[PDB]
């Protein structure tokens, strides 16, 4: 059974050692931390999306009309499923930051905020991965389910392994990466992050379509338990995404939803965190 923690955002500097109960000490899977952003600024963030003026957000959507209905649509290059050159990921994340910053006017700003709250779970600095000529990764992608739409079955952990983690791979700790995502919109029904107790394994691809399906029959070989979650709009859903199977239910209605979210874990040498999409 998975065990998820429930904290106002005004709590999370209680929680110094969250992130290394979750990854390491294993004494919990994630958190529900709520009222991370106000439901003012996710509003806000939604309408720039919806309206137009995102600054510059929509000039990198990636639609992913190729792989159907089991994949959402994610502004930014997301770090699953590139060349490990990264290059076209590099200029999305680029373009990410500041459109991100842009449609949050800092109130309070994405970034900041967003590294507050790991800083609080951890005690440690948080920083956005550097990449091999110094560019940005981006922090974030914002991913957006229409009706009918579903984020298929998958776990972070073998992310790391893919060709695109190359350099990540080489700037982080080799424990699991947590996953994070703040709903801006959540839609009528569905939605909903669904997590199966069965744990990813080291002993046992790269293409994306190929790698889905792989997932799929591993979880239809198994069929072991699950759990569902749905924060609200500024809610933060922090877990072991890495280790821990898990897919997001179809989206019932003409309610998208929209989250921004990511990655994050231990650089090295355990001494500060990253966090990237
Ligand atoms: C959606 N989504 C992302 C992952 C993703 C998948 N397949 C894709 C194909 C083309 C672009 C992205 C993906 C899987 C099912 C691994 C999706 C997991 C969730 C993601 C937001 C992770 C960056
Ligand atoms: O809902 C999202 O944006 C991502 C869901 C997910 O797979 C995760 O949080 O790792
Ligand atoms: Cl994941
Ligand atoms: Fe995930």
């Amino acid at each position: 059974a998975l065990h998820f923690l429930d904290i106002n955002a005004t709590e999370v500097k209680k929680y110094p050692t969250a992130i290394q109960d979750i990854i390491i000490n294993r004494s919990f899977d994630g958190m529900i931390i709520r009222g991370v952003f106000p439901r003012d600024t996710m509003e806000q963030v939604a309408r720039c999306l919806e309206e137009g003026n995102d600054g510059g957000m929509k000039s990198i959507l990636n639609k992913n009309e190729e792989f159907g209905t089991k994949v959402a649509q994610i502004y930014g290059h997301a770090i699953v499923g590139q060349s490990p050159d990264l290059k076209d990921y590099f200029a999305s994340s680029a373009i990410f930051r500041q459109a991100c910053r842009t449609m949050f006017q800092g109130s309070p700003d994405f970034e900041e905020q967003v590294e507050s709250i790991f800083h609080s779970l951890s005690g440690l600095p948080v920083e956005i991965p550097t990449g091999p000529e110094g560019q940005t990764y981006t922090p974030a992608t914002i991913r957006l389910l229409l009706e009918g739409r579903e984020i298929a079955v998958h776990v972070g952990n073998d992310f790391l392994l893919m060709p695109a983690a190359n350099h990540l791979k080489t700037l982080l700790d080799l424990s699991d990466q947590l996953s994070y995502f703040i709903p801006l919109t959540v839609p009528e029904a569905g939605g909903e992050l669904v997590v199966y107790s069965l744990e990813w394994n080291p002993q046992e691809y790269a293409q994306m379509q190929e790698y889905m399906d792989d997932v799929e029959f591993k979880i239809k070989s198994n069929q072991s338990q699950s759990v569902a979650y749905a924060p609200g709009p500024g809610d933060m859903l922090l877990f072991n995404g890495g280790r821990y199977y898990h897919r997001v239910s179809e989206v019932i209605g003409n309610s998208p939803r929209r989250t921004i979210g990511g990655f994050l874990a231990f650089s090295k040498q355990r001494d500060k965190i990253y966090y990237w999409s």
